[PDB]
């Protein structure tokens, strides 16, 4: 399976998509995965089933607060991999996401949490793009700052 | 799929098997990959269906060399994996086997030429098992010392 994990690959395209400012649609989660209309739609169904999400009257898709938490979490292994493969290992910029994007479904929480400790402290991926769910990965807890 | 890749574990599982000098056989891959006597079975005769395992005259699976040429890099991947998860990421050891278990599966040969350079020619695991392939990977030779 070229995703890994299809249904943690469907809550990170529509984590991409809100991050994007576009409207989390099936017909978005083809195009980016590569997989037919019907394909799509009894995925989006078994995941509703599941409780991931929720399929709104026009049709647009939106996370369930346990969707959203996965959602999150696989994110954040997404982009603290992109550290690593960046920082430590010296792979090229431009085949890091490719990598990411398998190891993301793969790494556990504990090795997340060395991540954070070896690369110290990372808040951002290599991209520039903020890393999520570090407050529930017990490693970090948010302040505010008045501009 | 708990396996990630369950025909790359099926290969692996061969090859350790084959390190160990034991007969690999449709029955001890059920017992190692907790899998059906039945589904062991139907993916032994699947893969011996594609070029990657033979089944011998006497029942005992034997890979070829495709297969065989697979499973050593799943298990240069696997070793490089666990000398990354203690050398520089600092899992502890005891857990650093069933990552590499994961890892293996989605690790590319980009990432182990890396790997070979930051971890300062790695010849062993964690455990000290000597890294297969890496002659095929491209970044060794061999010599021979004579006793
Ligand atoms: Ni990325
Ligand atoms: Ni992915
Ligand atoms: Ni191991
Ligand atoms: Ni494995």
């Amino acid at each position: 399976n070229e995703l890994v994990d299809t249904t943690e690959m469907y809550l990170r395209t529509i984590y991409d998509l809100e991050e994007e400012g576009v409207t989390p649609l099936r017909a978005r989660i083809a195009e980016r995965l590569d997989q037919s209309g019907p394909t799509v739609s009894q995925t989006v169904s078994r995941m509703e089933r599941d409780g991931l999400l929720r399929v709104a009257g026009d049709r647009h898709l939106e996370l369930t607060e346990k969707g959203r938490a996965l959602a999150i979490a696989v994110m954040r292994k997404h982009r603290l991999a992109e550290r690593l493969l960046v920082d430590v290992i010296g792979l090229p910029w431009e085949e890091v996401h490719a990598e990411a994007c398998r190891w993301e479904h793969v790494m556990s929480e504990d090795v997340e949490r060395r991540l954070v400790k070896v690369l110290n402290n990372p808040t951002t991926s290599p991209f520039g793009n903020p890393i999520p769910g570090l407050v529930e990965l017990g490693v970090a807890s948010e302040n505010l700052y008045f501009q």
